[PDB]
């Protein structure tokens, strides 16, 4: 028997994805071939270990698949070593921390409201429960990272690991400076490029490989690959320790169907079309931010250098939660998001985050941003209305889906 | 532009799966509809949080998918709470350990050499964050000794005691384990990953009423997609573990895999699953008997579940040797230590064999004698082309899902 109820739901999610404007910065739309690989029979094989060194037999073919994913990741980012087994970006960070630190050590990361990820030291996350956390933020005036403040904290606290990279920071990172700061205190520099990995691959964002000791990332998000993790390093010696922490350290059998999909995504990222795609992602973000700014919205840092931006809704008397609900009601999906110095808890927040990777995959161009800006503005001021939902639906339907 | 190199490898893997006999106890072959769900667009959605309380908009449909998975799991296993977000069995155990213990606490679990799993105390995150005490089997019975388990518990006062393993061919007395746990004020955690499908089909004692928490994989005997699962009869304890899965140890859940889990639970709720599971056990018992008659010794003298352990000593072979010879002819098994093996762990004197996968391809008990003969010939005669072709043909005569 076919599970009709379940598949009817999947069809409903397909429709929702086609008929709305997905503006969540961490989402995107994977290609048909990525999905073909992820839905392959590769899930039927237990492949604990690494290529040429597995616990079970019958991995002769699987070894070529994983190896291909490894080599493509190295060539794409210019890394001497890679591990494509992490189940998620979260597991990638966990393995790295457990390999460089012992519980109780000091971890230095970006404050959450300022843009850091949960795995960068949040008290409700394993990162903040197992290690002592020292957080750095942004300046209250420009909302940018102040490198001297970072330096001062490092000298004072002497962390074992410093983490650069974020979930909601709209500007470039000076990796060279962060490494110098790390060297001054004998710390490891870990760069979590999850959000901007694709921009790095396309040459549109500084590359952390030469400066960080280790780089973690997701294969999904700007890289537009399957949902999973990835680790890179230019130090293969450090790479060997980390390999041991991924397995048998924190994971069991890897998801080889997903790793096959990672190989495909890397293949897609090496094609010239990916550079054009990535260039458009950025142009869309900047243009859309400018359009909202021209409508009276306050943009954190005043703009963006990447694929996302934050909107401080305080002057509008709206909480991020309220805005997310109103926009959602008319087919425009975003996420409530903390902004630097947010007086509200993460469940409410004082802003919303917007990103363009997903709509850019659907063919949206900078010239269409003024229209997307108008729709957002109306939904926040006039509230939801059936006529507004219908406008969004038609706009979205005028664009193909992979 | 299609990634031809990658897809060429996928085709070879399909061919390899069709043309061999998979006897690794932890393997299985999922249905096409489970694969259809996993290969769906649900992978595009970020859905952190739980149904009705997410950190992103647009989750209306996803919530219905995850709630369906949750409810079906509760109905299948008879549980009051469930969490379907764990990426794997290892993440499931990790979250439970972190919800019940603090680093430094004592964890008691079955020894790796005796059948326990890496996440049950291996000097693995389990053995790095916590103080471990292991229990094994008796050399004379080849079975767990509840009195040794009780002594160890009283002596070491563990905070958590784990029941379940990856290579134990007999039933577990969950009630006895719970008495032991209560006596020292410990939590009883049962990891049923291996035999979850048998539990779902009512062919194995259900641990839900006795354990405080139950973890499992969604693959293996449950024949679902690769992922993890947590169950319990205590919703309060459940709320605590939900917090450890997220935002504790994971980020975004794999909703396409969750949809795949919902499908598997649907399959397991149909009467045909009970028929399939009955045959799994019948094939394991029959295959063990046939190998015994051919001069191999079965640890514990048989099995109560889907797997059994083969003592190769009577034929002067090591587990490493047998693994290679079988692998050379398309038969995959894995080496396993026997109780108090006279050989080191990298070598061993036995192998583990499981029937879930071949039962899924339609093998029946009347065919086990033939599978037994092929295994025996490969071990005695060694690999050859003629033997490889016999295996190939027999496999091709049994279609995949
Ligand atoms: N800057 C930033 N933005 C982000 C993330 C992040 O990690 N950092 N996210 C990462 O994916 C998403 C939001 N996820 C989050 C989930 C939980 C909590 C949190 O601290 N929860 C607490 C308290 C909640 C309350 O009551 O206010 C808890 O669960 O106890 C924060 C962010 C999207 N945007």
């Amino acid at each position: 028997k076919r599970d009709e109820a379940l598949f009817e739901l999947i069809a409903l999610e397909e429709k929702r994805q086609r008929e709305g404007l997905e503006l969540i910065a961490s989402e995107n739309f994977v290609s048909k071939q990525v999905r073909e690989a992820v839905g392959s029979v590769l899930t039927n094989k237990y492949a604990e270990g690494y290529p040429g060194a597995r616990y079970y037999g019958g991995c002769e073919v699987i070894d070529r698949v994983e190896s291909l994913a490894i080599e493509r990741a190295k060539a794409l980012f210019g890394a001497a070593w890679a591990n494509v087994q992490p189940h998620s970006g979260s597991q990638a960070n966990m393995a790295v921390y457990m390999a460089l630190m012992e519980p109780g050590d000091t971890l230095m990361g970006m404050d959450l409201a300022a843009g850091g990820h949960l795995t960068h030291g949040s008290r409700v996350n394993f990162s903040g429960k197992l290690y002592k956390v020292v957080s750095y933020g942004v300046r209250p005036d420009t909302e940018l990272i102040d490198l001297e403040e970072v330096r001062r904290l490092a000298l004072e606290h002497r962390p074992k690991v410093i983490v650069a990279g974020a979930s909601a920071y709209p500007r470039f990172w000076d990796f060279k400076a962060f490494r110098e700061i790390a060297d001054e205190v004998g710390a490891y520099l870990v760069v979590d490029m999850a959000h901007f990995a694709g921009l790095v691959a396309a040459g549109l964002h500084p590359n952390p490989l030469p400066y960080a000791h280790v780089v973690t990332s997701t294969t999904h998000k700007t890289l537009r690959g399957p949902r999973g993790g990835l680790i890179l390093s230019n130090d293969p010696e450090l790479g060997k320790r980390i390999d041991k922490l991924i397995f048998p350290g924190i994971q069991g059998g890897p998801l080889e169907h997903v790793i096959a999909g990672k190989a495909v995504a890397f293949f897609e990222a090496l094609q010239p079309e990916f550079k054009e795609y990535s260039r458009l992602v950025v142009e869309n973000a900047k243009r859309l931010a400018e359009e909202l700014a021209r409508r009276g919205y306050r943009i954190v840092t005043g703009g963006t250098d990447n694929h996302l931006f934050l909107v401080d809704l305080r002057p509008k008397g709206l909480t991020g939660k309220e805005a997310e609900e109103r926009l959602d009601a008319v087919g425009i999906t975003v996420n409530k998001n903390a902004i630097p110095f947010d007086p509200k808890p993460p469940r409410v927040t004082s802003g919303i985050r917007i990103g363009t990777p997903a709509i850019t995959t659907r063919g949206f161009t900078p010239e269409e941003m003024p229209l997307v800006a108008e729709l957002i503005d109306r939904a926040l001021l006039e509230g939801p209305s059936e006529a507004l939902r219908e406008e969004v639906r038609r706009l979205a339907l005028a664009h193909p889906m992979p």
